[PDB]
């Protein structure tokens, strides 16, 4: 099963400047619980921003050209990124915008984090058709001393 997990701002926006200008602890949390002991796909592009290996978790990485880096796993396509996971009951794709697109027809199910900010970005989730997909829990948390905007979890699943 491939599943998405993304923080989205207001119209989809998900990044600036190949980085993410928000700082909300309480959503990163929240990655690493759904995350930790999976193996993750995620783009060079975003495998840049991060800057170093997620522990405990295998990390793959989508490039067409040579890894530079042996503490993670390399790829250069869909199938072999998935392919790499091996036989896991979940596999995280993180994104970003380019990779989610990619990966989005293959999923069964979207962990989204809807922030209540807005930002100017460059990047932005898939457009998703709705009715393709259920809500099956969400979570609504007013901004407090740690996170400086209001935020829905959610996760659905394919219809
Ligand atoms: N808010 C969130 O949830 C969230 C999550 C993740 C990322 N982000 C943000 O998203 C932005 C980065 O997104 P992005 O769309 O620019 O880039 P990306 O999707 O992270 O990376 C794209 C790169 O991945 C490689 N790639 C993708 N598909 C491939 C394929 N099928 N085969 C081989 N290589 C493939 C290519 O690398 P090569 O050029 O090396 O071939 C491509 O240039 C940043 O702003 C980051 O902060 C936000
Ligand atoms: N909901 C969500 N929020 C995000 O911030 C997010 N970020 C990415 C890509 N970027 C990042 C950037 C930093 C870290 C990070 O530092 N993670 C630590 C945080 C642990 C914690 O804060 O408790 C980790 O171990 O996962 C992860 C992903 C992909 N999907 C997301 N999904
Ligand atoms: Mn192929
Ligand atoms: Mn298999
Ligand atoms: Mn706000």
């Amino acid at each position: 099963m491939i599943s998405l997990i993304a923080a989205l701002a207001v119209d989809r926006v998900i990044g600036m400047e190949n980085a993410m200008p928000w700082n909300l602890p309480a959503d990163l949390a929240w990655f690493k619980r759904n995350t930790l002991n999976k193996p993750v796909i995620m783009g060079r592009h975003t495998w840049e921003s991060i800057g170093r290996p997620l522990p405990g978790r295998k990390n793959i990485i989508l490039s067409s050209q040579p890894g530079t880096d042996d503490r993670v796993t390399w790829v250069k396509s869909v199938d072999e990124a998935i392919a790499a996971c091996g036989d896991v009951p979940e596999i995280m794709v993180i994104g970003g915008g380019r990779v989610y697109e990619q990966f989005l027809p293959k999923a069964q199910k979207l962990y989204l984090t809807h922030i209540d900010a807005e930002v100017e970005g460059d990047t932005h989730f898939p457009d998703y058709e709705p009715d393709d997909w259920e809500s099956v829990f969400s979570e609504f948390h007013d901004a407090d001393a740690q996170n400086s905007h209001s935020y829905c979890f959610e996760i659905l699943e394919r219809r």
